[PDB]
DNA sequence: CGCTAGTCGACAT
DNA sequence: TCGACTAGCG
């Protein structure tokens, strides 16, 4: 996520329950439910001990969303984004050395630690994922699994008018122009809500309330495509994006040093790093669970040519698209490993 | 002072 | 793929 984004347009946030989107539907970023109920078995998990843990735990908060009258969806992350594989790697490189690093104190003697280190060891696998799925399913829970990010799935499920609120606990889904995300919400209900619309409560923002520039601002500040710049953040990023009143980014991104009293040098290789992490925000690949059809999450505007955006997800075939979107497809082995079927009485 | 980058408990049961 | 907290920076 865009970090101490949440702190910085805290003002246009606001503590809501999810009792307020009775009869409505909401889209669910199951990853962060996954996770938070992975930890409650770490240990088990790292040692490839079996356990069911996460399945009851997200199954309590889809249980509470159908008590409120909410009908949910929930979506699931997919193939890995060419353009995320930095982090990617990271992300894969520090859960091996703190397993690793866990077996040892497990032999050494501290425990107390082993388990701090099985805490940040945790791999949210597609097979615990499918087990998710299999258990919504069995409480007539509608499922999705994201062609890449589940973000901009969810984001494209919003700007549909599919559904109407996206819970999550990534702040990246503003990025993406989500129309109403909730944060934070507990397994009662409690929740902190943001609204694009509601941008404009913040004042630190200046003008940069609008999806463009907010998206710029994130992306300057660093997010999973481009790393900022070292000593960039949030406050310098928008204090450019408020100064600067050109149409073309490009050129203000040149003249970032200039824009904050700064001598700073801008890459060659970053401009076309920006370039390609904006396009990823806006031309991700999703999945229309109604057409039943690859798109991008945004319909491709005349200034960008769609061939050059291999980084924001490669095409499939329709109905490839399809098995995987219903988890049926195995997204590693490209198998199929179940035989769900919309059609044998949100896919029409 | 304001802001960025990095650390470690919390996450949760 | 978190965030309070804070060293340490300009
Ligand atoms: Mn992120
Ligand atoms: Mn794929
Ligand atoms: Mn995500
Ligand atoms: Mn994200
Ligand atoms: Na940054």
């Amino acid at each position: 996520g865009i970090q101490g984004l949440l702190q910085f347009i805290k003002e246009a946030s606001e503590p809501i329950h999810v009792r307020k989107y009775k009869g409505q539907v909401v889209a669910v970023d199951t990853y962060c439910w996954l996770h938070k109920g992975a930890i409650a078995c770490a240990e088990k998990l790292a040692k490839g001990e079996p356990t069911d843990r996460y399945v009851g735990f997200c199954m309590k908060f889809v249980n509470m969303l159908l008590s409120h009258g909410i009908k949910p969806i929930l979506v699931f992350d997919g193939c890995t984004l060419p353009s995320k594989k930095e982090v990617e790697r990271s992300r894969r490189e520090r859960r091996q050395a703190n397993l690793l690093k866990g077996k040892q104190l497990l032999r050494e003697g501290k425990v107390s630690e082993a388990r701090e280190c099985f805490t940040r060891s945790i791999n949210i696998t597609h097979a615990m994922a499918h087990k998710v799925i299999k258990a919504a399913r069995s409480q007539g829970v509608d499922c999705l699994v994201a062609p890449y990010e589940a973000d901009a799935q969810l984001a494209y499920l919003n700007k549909a008018g599919i559904v109407q609120a996206i819970i999550t606990e990534d702040s990246d889904l503003l990025a993406f122009g989500c129309k109403k995300v909730i944060l934070k919400m507990d397994q009662f209900g409690n929740g902190l809500e943001i609204d694009q619309a509601r941008l404009g409560m913040c004042r630190q923002l200046g003008d940069v309330f609008t999806e463009e520039k907010f998206r710029y601002m994130c992306i300057l500040s660093g997010c999973d495509y481009l790393s900022s710049l070292r000593g960039i953040g949030l406050a310098k990023a928008c204090k450019v994006l408020r100064l600067a009143n050109n149409p073309d980014i490009v050129k203000v991104i040149k003249k970032i040093g200039h824009y904050l009293k700064m001598n700073i040098t801008v890459p060659e290789d970053y401009i076309n790093g920006f370039i390609r992490a904006n396009n990823t925000f806006l031309y991700q690949l999703v999945f229309d669970p109604i057409k039943r059809k690859l798109i991008p999450l945004n319909a491709y505007e005349d200034d960008v040519d769609p061939e050059t955006l291999s980084y924001a997800g490669q095409y499939v075939d329709d109905s490839i698209a399809l098995q995987i979107a219903l988890g049926n497809k195995d997204i590693n082995t490209f198998e199929q490993i179940d035989d769900y079927n919309p059609d044998t009485a949100l896919y029409f």
